């Protein structure tokens, strides 16, 4: 007892087409969401401007970026799904039946399986986090206003992000739906694990290395059975309208390791004296310190983000960028403070 989906996949390609027939004035706009979105832009953008302002939302935040991360790759192993184009210049549905039209823009064109809507998950379980805290801290102050228009806001973000991935022909409507749902769970259910907070550096250490070697085991588990993980790399290629377009990646582990590394260098700075003294100091947390502190953070983190590792070799490539990704929570909590608590010095 198993039937297909195509049904969801036609209501897919209609949704697709009614977008794209309509909108035609607004491919920028979807374009420009679509890359923000990206994640790159909560250990970059929103880590630092939060950390300083409340110390416990930015933990929280950076630990539900982190643990969504991993959720979105190892379930993205092991479902293998389709996407809007690729599927209606392949399938046989509309054999008997008409075929619409489908235009490809060069954002589209992923080489991924694309079951869980990365952009979709890590926006939810990033945003969720911000609008609940500063629902809790603006408790001090009738209160219909602030509420609903946070929760507006949030909401057509989340249509946006939906719409700008639906528009561009590289996610099903189902597919974004669960992301964003999987996305809320996780960030409600790391609301409650108070065990994050003051963690010693052994402890670290073991969950970075529990989450590497279960992803190594899994993959090599599903290696070990007849699980193939390249069927979409030649596909794309077959169905994709321009192969300068295709951008073919040959890093089997690539934000993996950037995840731990981004948790390991946050335990480390976390556990180390001399954030201890930088940002626990005495007489030093007024506010236009941490303004200042938020300020130079961002713009050195942005100059810093302007390097590429060497691709002439895999493991270099890999342990360089663990340690850059180790390198963005080390030198935006410890030694950017520590430096400007010394010009405070004179």
């Amino acid at each position: 007892m198993e039937e297909g989906m195509n049904v969801l996949h036609d209501f897919g390609i209609q949704s697709t087409h009614y977008l794209q027939v309509n909108y035609q004035d607004s491919q920028d706009w979807f374009i420009l969401v679509s890359v923000i979105a990206d994640l790159r832009n909560a250990f970059y953008v929103l880590f630092p401007i939060w950390f300083h302002l409340q110390e416990a939302v930015g933990i929280k935040l950076l630990w539900v970026a982190v643990i969504g991360d991993w959720l979105n790759l190892v379930f993205k192993w092991i479902l293998f799904g389709q996407r809007p184009y690729w599927w209606v210049l392949d399938t046989d549905y509309y054999s008997n039946t008409s075929v619409p039209l489908i235009k490809q823009f060069p954002v589209t064109c992923e080489t991924g399986p694309g079951s869980p809507s990365g952009h979709a998950m890590g926006t939810a379980g990033v945003y969720y986090v911000m609008v609940t805290s500063t629902l809790s801290i603006f408790q001090g102050k009738r209160f219909r206003c602030l509420n609903v228009i946070l929760w507006l806001g949030f909401w057509a973000v989340q249509l946006n992000v939906c719409l700008s991935r639906i528009y561009l022909a590289a996610h099903f409507p189902h597919q974004v739906v669960a992301g964003v749902l999987s996305g809320i769970a996780v960030a409600e259910t790391f609301s409650h694990i108070h065990s994050i907070y003051n963690a010693s550096l052994k402890k670290y250490f073991l969950i970075t290395f529990f989450l590497f070697s279960f992803a190594i085991g899994f993959y090599l588990l599903l290696k070990g059975l007849g699980v193939d993980l390249l069927w979409t790399l030649e596909k794309a290629q077959r169905w994709c309208e321009q192969p300068e377009w295709v951008h073919i990646d040959t890093t089997p582990f690539a934000s993996l390791l950037k995840n731990l590394g981004t948790l390991f260098g946050l335990g480390l700075a976390l556990n180390s004296s001399m954030y201890r003294e930088s940002c626990k100091g005495k007489l030093s947390k007024w506010l236009p310190f941490r303004l200042s502190s938020i300020v130079a953070s961002l713009v050195l983190l942005h100059v810093f983000d302007s390097l590429k590792p060497p691709s002439q070799v895999e493991l270099v490539f890999y342990v360089l960028s663990f340690c850059k990704s180790a390198v963005v929570p080390l030198a935006s909590v410890s030694v950017i403070p520590y430096c400007l608590a010394q010009v405070l010095g004179q």
